[PDB]
């Protein structure tokens, strides 16, 4: 989940 | 957030 939330963050 | 995030997943 951290890597996912990561991404995510990223992603916007 | 980006820090939020990594701050938050440490916690846990």
């Amino acid at each position: 989940e951290l890597l996912k939330k990561l991404l995510e963050e990223l992603k916007g």
